């Protein structure tokens, strides 16, 4: 049967923040089977300087489990497999994700004691999906936010979020913020509407 | 807390016999629990001795070995945690040989000659491992032929062919091999030996 030197296929790029688990892909198509290794900075993997890593092996992919805990984990991995007849190699950047740009308010529909944001989702998701919407309003000459948050599924199928327990014949500014994994996104202007008589 | 949020490739692609994974990677918090379906049926089951479930803590894999036609197909991942639930489907394909390359040009000396291709437009959905070419005098009853590693023919769509006969017409074709086996054969190109001297 026909003999070939290890042939390996991955994305390019894994996203993830610090201290949350992301596993890399190598998966590996070799006649003889293939030993797979996983380097960074010239070393076998885990090693000293980057120790927060398990590899988890199948027959048909090997895993590199990573786990950054600071600025120095994330960057280029590289997968090598090596048979019989020879070896090829796979580099991967591990990336940090950022929190999510802006949602952006298109339209305020008021709805009296109740508003219906009409909202685009934002530009980026920072590279890990959006999990949730937060809203806060307040009446225009208050300092304090009212605040309500929406699972992002809901949200983002309609785009709207609805905002409740507002005062009739009143002015709010509303603004609106995307949540994924790393955190809080950077929060949208303010928006004006008056609620109905 | 949030609800679970799904993420994967959709068509994942593999050949009778051959061990493949389904990635369903997951954000959840509080963390979630994977299930697998398959026509109806909740994984793992004493139906189903040809799937495994590889579980880590970011995502669950679905290891399937088709033994038949019949095993290709959606296959669906749910989470669910205290807050609610997701489903995300998957088309395990089956997958193809790969289409024909294509014979560009052929750089002819006297006993040898280098062969110019481009590979197949379509892999069919696994990786091409090595090319076969084949050449035949164009009065010989025989197809000659050479097996190459796709590393090397890959690295500029050149194989170079040998045992050739000066000042002799041949034609040549090409094929790429993938897991799942050879795929269409190129057009015939062409091309004459140099004269001896």
């Amino acid at each position: 049967s026909h003999m070939y030197a290890p042939k390996l296929q991955g994305p390019v790029a894994v996203y993830t923040w610090e201290g949350n688990q992301v596993n890399i892909t190598c998966e590996v198509f070799a006649y003889p089977s293939a030993t797979i290794s996983w380097f960074r900075d010239g070393q076998l993997l885990p090693s000293s300087n980057y120790s927060n890593i398990k590899i988890y092996n199948t027959p048909s992919a090997s895993y590199l489990e990573v786990t950054p805990d600071s600025e120095n984990d994330f960057g280029n991995y590289n997968c090598t497999a090596v048979n019989r007849i020879g070896q090829e190699s796979l580099e991967f950047i591990l990336v940090q994700a950022d929190t999510p740009s802006s949602p952006s308010i298109d339209q305020v529909e008021p709805y009296s004691s109740t508003a219906q944001v009409q909202f685009d989702e934002p530009e980026a998701t920072g590279g890990v999906p959006i999990l949730k919407y937060k809203a806060e309003w307040r009446a225009v000459g208050e300092e304090v936010w009212h605040s309500k948050w929406y699972d992002a599924k809901e949200a983002s199928m309609e785009g709207i979020v609805t905002i409740v327990g507002l005062k009739p014949e009143t002015t709010y500014a509303v603004r609106l913020a995307a949540l994924n994994g790393k955190g809080l996104g950077e929060i949208s202007a303010a928006s004006e509407f008056k609620t109905q008589p």
